[PDB]
């Protein structure tokens, strides 16, 4: 089994894929977001975020309303299974999660909401 992806968040304002699966052995799974291009975190910074598909819209309206100062999500929020820091172009960062919190999931960036994908298990 593959335990863990990678995924990319460029200068176009977009992720290179928009469907992760999870394979249903893994018990950790690991993200490993990368920014290709030449924007700097704070014109272009881009994150991972993962949420069921029915929190997405709270997550982001209530990390809206947090602001620049938080990344846009709200501190703690519960509806959050795991996200990654803000990147910048040629900076990278992983997160790992316990697959025992995963259902429809979507992950996505909370600078950019509208960089979306779904991630399952499989
Ligand atoms: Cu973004």
């Amino acid at each position: 089994a593959e335990c863990s992806v990678d995924i990319q968040g460029n200068d176009q304002m977009q992720f290179n894929t928009n469907a992760i699966t999870v394979d249903k052995s893994c018990k950790q799974f690991t993200v490993n977001l990368s920014h290709p291009g030449n924007l700097p975190k704070n014109v272009m910074g881009h994150n991972w975020v993962l949420s069921t598909a029915a929190d997405m819209q709270g997550v982001v309206t209530d990390g809206m309303a947090s602001g620049l100062d938080k990344d846009y999500l709200k501190p703690d929020d519960s509806r959050v299974i795991a996200h990654t820091k803000l990147i910048g172009s040629g900076e990278k960062d992983s997160v790992t999660f316990d697959v025992s919190k995963l259902e429809q999931y979507m992950f996505f960036c909370a600078a950019h909401a509208a960089m979306k994908g779904t991630l399952t298990l499989k």
